[PDB]
């Protein structure tokens, strides 16, 4: 489990559950190929998106599908989703988390990333 | 003017208007003495709670009536109240905001420290 | 467990390790009573406070020590402490999880409130 | 003025400045745009991007070069940048104030969104 991603609900203080989440990585041309994707499970957490063999350096994206979250409570946002940007594993393999934390005007996220 | 408090509200995308503030200063036994009150303004501000010479260094307190904010939104909150405590002035004057971000479920806060 | 704390530093994407962490119960004459304490393990988290049965209805402080956190880094840090206020059990026993993330200048709490 | 960006860094305690901050629009291809660009003040303030009739509803983003920043203090970054996207005037014209929260391993924004 070299990625995992946590998903909270600021207003309820609780998991932000069936929340879609896409990860890419930037190929050799600059474009964004698509890498892995999933939904938070009843813990807010999504898990088992890849391995750490198929997990090598590179840039990484995780889009947050924020939106439609808020929009199945009613809610019309802010944003259209939280998206996660950065470089992982370029000094060897690590395990990352990345938490976000939802309300409709706002945002935050954070990584915990931890060497095995 | 030494110490601002500003406040927005995550949830409506909004200065959180009408919270109410108290400061308090450490008194000499530990006890917290009351020093200064007020409510934020439409912009989500609080200024004119001390004077550079009244501000001597000392411990402060900044304690921010979130409940009752989150109580008059209709708004269920966890929290009974978000407090900032500092040491001011340690290595000489300083002008302080407290930017503080408000959530139901989560708050933040952050000192912005600028020197006169 | 109806009681965690999660500690994290913001500067570093780590656990906050080795942080000293007071919870306190407001008694019925206003005053706050030690309830319990603990230090954050290798992961930041403390576990084992407390026990569904004596974790009843009331007014509970969580006092992180998070001015000795960054000393020890050799930072003199703004805050003295993180406090966390909230009335917990009001409606039935739940499970808490306070969470806080840590910078020099800035923290950030949330709490996960489950029901069982 | 219809969009302020507005930066604050959580380890020093002080304004962002001179974050380089760029905002696009989502054209009809779907791709992104360049639509203004500018660095922060030394009050960690961006005013000027556009103005009222130019800044019609529309997707737009805009992205913050945090790790540019922090590799100017000489301290580890782990995101590449922080964007927002959010869909703009869509129940009118209204003033944006995106207000942003760094840390090393963390940040955090916000829309504050006034009706002029």
């Amino acid at each position: 489990c070299p990625l995992m991603v946590k998903v909270l609900d600021a207003v309820r203080g609780s998991p932000a559950i069936n929340v879609a989440v896409h990860v890419f990585r930037k190929a050799a041309d600059d474009t964004w190929e698509p890498f892995a994707s999933g939904k938070t499970s009843e813990s807010g957490e999504l898990h088992g998106l890849t391995t750490e063999e198929e997990f090598v350096e590179g840039i990484y994206k995780v889009e947050i599908d924020t939106k439609s979250y808020w929009k199945a409570l009613g809610i019309s946002p802010f944003h259209e989703h939280a998206e996660v940007v950065f470089t992982a594993n370029d000094s060897g393999p690590r395990r990352y988390t990345i938490a976000v934390l939802l309300s409709p005007y706002s945002y935050s996220t954070t990584a915990v990333v931890t060497n095995p």
